[PDB]
């Protein structure tokens, strides 16, 4: 399970799985939501998964957290626009997540 030097992602998760603009990104991207997803996203990844994996030992570091964090917000990019609900509400998440990130490094 998770190691608690983590705890500090574990945390940064938490906090982000309640921010305003978190919904489009607190499960997987939906099939019966949103059609043609996975056809252009190669990678899927959302809070949830991350969570589950965090907390049972699936990430070793803290670089491999970060990663999968910015795999959210980079896949969001790339199937989204930037002027779409869900485009903006991306943007608003990596501000979120990489401030948090630099308060730490
Ligand atoms: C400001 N709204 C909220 N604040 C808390 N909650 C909220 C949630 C659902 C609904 N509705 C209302 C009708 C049904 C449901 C709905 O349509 N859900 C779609 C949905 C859900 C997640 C997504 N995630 C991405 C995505 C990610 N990456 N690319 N996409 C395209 N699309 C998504 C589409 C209404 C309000």
């Amino acid at each position: 399970s998770m190691h608690s030097d983590l705890t500090f992602c574990e945390i940064i998760l938490m906090e982000m799985e309640s921010h305003d603009a978190a919904w489009p990104f607190l499960e997987p991207v939906n099939p019966r939501l949103v059609s043609g997803y996975r056809r252009i996203i190669k990678n899927p990844m959302d809070f949830s998964t991350m969570r589950h994996r965090l907390s049972r030992g699936g990430y070793t570091s803290s670089e491999e957290f970060a990663a999968d964090a910015l795999l959210v917000f980079d896949n969001c990019q790339t199937f989204n626009e930037d002027d779409s609900e869900v485009g903006k509400a991306g943007h608003i998440m990596r501000r979120f997540f990489e401030s948090r990130w630099e308060e730490f490094y």
